[PDB]
């Protein structure tokens, strides 16, 4: 038996139950004033090559079995220059956060911009700044905010599909604690 279908998978770290509503509420409000597809908050940690279902499951089990729950800290809410990097919480480049996003082989020195996107949209420069301002107005204590990432999602996300209609989550797993 041979699997012949291959797709690109993305791996998402998900905020815990104490932090997820806070982000969803903000995502919902920004999305209403400005424009934008609805999605769940996450912090992406991996993008794969083309893999068969089996290969992706094995990659995902390894990811789950070996990544421990960790804590991310919000540096500031920032803006970018294309649809997927419109307004987002830029995370502090702490060790555990950075590690989750890296996939450098065991003994090498390779020498990843962790964030949790808030809004996806193609806005004018002014509208962008305004959306950034409104994020702080909707939730001012954002800068410095610490939150727990304790579950991963295995997904298929055609980054060129701005509607998100094709985005699908395939599988989920809880991360064991470590601290």
């Amino acid at each position: 038996m041979e699997e012949v279908k291959k797709d690109v998978y993305s791996v998402w770290a998900l905020p815990d139950e104490e932090s997820e509503p806070r982000f969803k509420k903000l995502m919902e409000a920004l999305r209403s004033e400005f424009t934008g597809p609805r999605f769940v908050p996450h912090v992406t940690v991996a993008v794969s090559a083309y893999l068969t279902a089996d290969e992706a499951k094995k990659m995902f089990e390894s990811a789950c079995d070996g990544l421990k729950a960790y804590t991310a800290t919000v540096d500031r809410v920032s803006t970018g220059t294309f649809f997927f990097q419109c307004v987002f919480l830029l995370l502090q480049t702490t060790p555990e956060v950075m590690e989750a996003g890296e996939h450098c082989k065991n003994h090498f020195n390779c020498s990843y911009m962790p964030h949790l996107s808030l809004l996806y949209a193609e806005l004018t420069e002014e509208e962008k700044k305004n959306a950034q301002e409104k994020a702080y107005t909707l939730d001012s204590s954002l800068d410095g905010l610490s939150f727990r990432l304790n579950r991963l999602a295995l997904c298929k996300t055609d980054t060129e599909d701005k509607t998100l209609e094709t985005w699908e989550t395939v599988a989920v797993c809880n991360l064991n604690p470590g601290s």
